[PDB]
């Protein structure tokens, strides 16, 4: 299906009634503009793949919009809106989310709260499992700069590039023949505090001799920090992999449950930090 865009009232379009208002972000998985429809004037985000792109981002490009298209019913997924596809290049709309953790930790300048981490725990770690059960997808790459928040409180992944069926939140058995939960804690550990707990390495190797040698990175135990966050994080961080817990085990995790219920304001925290 291509030459439609679904944001439930689909339109008959094309890439021309798509206004360009700029790019955002930069590399990553491809050039993500920043287009509104000029038939509604709705804002959302659009991939473009080129022809005569890198055969390998190309490759990661499909890859992810097959991820995408699958995932057309989990909530904790950037949703794909349509595609438009010419003879010189490939136009993927996406929905538009406000920014990733990584910038969001870089305009706090600081800790985030752990009640934003709460919600983002259960959003991420139940896009996980919709990736492992529904489709047999393992992310492979979980790090906070693919962490997507919107105006509205939503959290979602949004790079499936790479999965299958960055090296600073391997997990232990990738390095050293589950492993994405591994990555999320070191992303929760580094948002949860604000500093990356392997900042002082500086080569790719010696954070996976940090990983493997030193202890696992955990919470410190004087930021008011509850005992819910601290032992779903050091779950999280369990370097054998044998003891690390699945995913129908984490999702009863007590921290899991907790926000799951708990109402948690993620849309007003959210423009409060945009705002600073
Ligand atoms: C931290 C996020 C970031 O820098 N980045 C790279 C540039 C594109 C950006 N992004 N990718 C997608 I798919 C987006 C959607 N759907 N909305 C907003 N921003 C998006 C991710």
């Amino acid at each position: 299906q291509t030459g439609y865009l679904t944001i439930g009232q689909r339109y008959q379009a094309e890439i021309n009634d798509l206004e360009n208002l700029g790019e955002m972000g930069s590399g990553t998985c491809g050039q993500v503009w920043k287009m509104r429809f000029r038939k509604t004037g709705h804002v959302i985000a659009v991939k473009q793949m080129r022809r005569s792109g890198n055969k390998e981002e190309n490759k990661r490009i499909l890859m992810d919009l097959d991820v995408v298209l699958k995932s057309h019913d989990c909530p904790y997924i950037v949703q794909c809106f349509g595609t438009f596809i010419t003879n010189t290049d490939v136009f993927i709309a996406m929905e538009l989310m406000g920014t990733c953790a990584e910038k969001l930790k870089k305009r706090m300048q600081g800790p985030i709260p752990e009640r934003i981490l709460g919600k983002m725990t259960v959003a991420i770690v139940k896009a996980l499992y919709y990736l492992k059960e529904k489709h047999g997808v393992i992310h492979r790459d979980v790090k906070p700069s693919n962490i997507l928040l919107d105006e509205r409180g939503q959290i979602k992944l949004c790079d499936f590039g790479i999965s299958g069926r960055c090296a600073a939140y391997m997990a232990p058995e990738r390095i050293d023949p589950r492993a994405d939960v591994w990555s999320l804690g070191i992303s929760l550990v580094e948002l949860a505090t604000g500093q990356f707990p392997y900042k002082n390495c500086k080569t790719d190797f010696e954070v996976l001799t940090k990983v493997l040698q030193e202890e696992p990175p955990l919470l410190p135990g004087h930021m008011g920090f509850s005992g819910d966050f601290q032992s779903f994080v050091k779950d999280c961080l369990t370097k054998d992999h044998r003891k690390r817990p699945k995913y129908n085990k984490l999702l009863e995790h007590s921290f899991i449950k907790r926000y799951e219920t708990l109402e948690v304001d993620v849309a007003s925290w959210f423009k409060d930090v945009m705002a600073k």
